[PDB]
C-alpha cells in the first residue's frame, strides 16, 4: 500500500473523551488510516479500514468525524480548516 498523506491530529479518546496527539499515515492500495505514538514509533497504536467509511466536517475548533463501514466512530481536529478540508478529501478518494 502506498502513502498518501501523512500528518499529525488530534484525536478523541474514544475512552474518557480526552484527546491525544497522533501522527497518522494514510495509505491507499489497502485503504488504510494508521495511527501511532506522537513520537516515532512506527509500530501503530491503531488502524482505521476505510473501505465504506463515511467522512465529514463537525459544526474546539476544525473538528471532523470518520464513521467506518461497521459504525465505529473516530473524532479528530486539524489545526486549521485547510487542513481538515485536506486531511476529508484525502480520506475520501483513498477509500474511493
Amino acid at each position: 500500500g502506498v502513502i498518501i498523506k501523512q500528518g499529525c491530529l488530534l484525536k478523541q479518546g474514544h475512552r474518557r473523551k480526552n484527546w491525544k496527539v497522533r501522527k497518522f499515515i494514510l495509505r491507499e492500495d489497502p485503504a488504510y488510516l494508521h495511527y501511532y505514538d506522537p513520537a516515532g514509533a512506527e509500530d501503530p497504536l491503531g488502524a482505521i479500514h476505510l473501505r465504506g467509511c463515511v467522512v465529514t466536517s463537525v459544526e474546539e475548533e476544525n473538528l471532523f468525524e470518520i464513521i467506518t463501514a461497521d459504525e465505529v466512530h473516530y473524532f479528530l481536529q486539524a489545526a486549521t480548516p485547510k487542513e481538515r478540508t485536506e486531511w476529508i478529501k484525502a480520506i475520501q478518494m483513498a477509500s474511493r
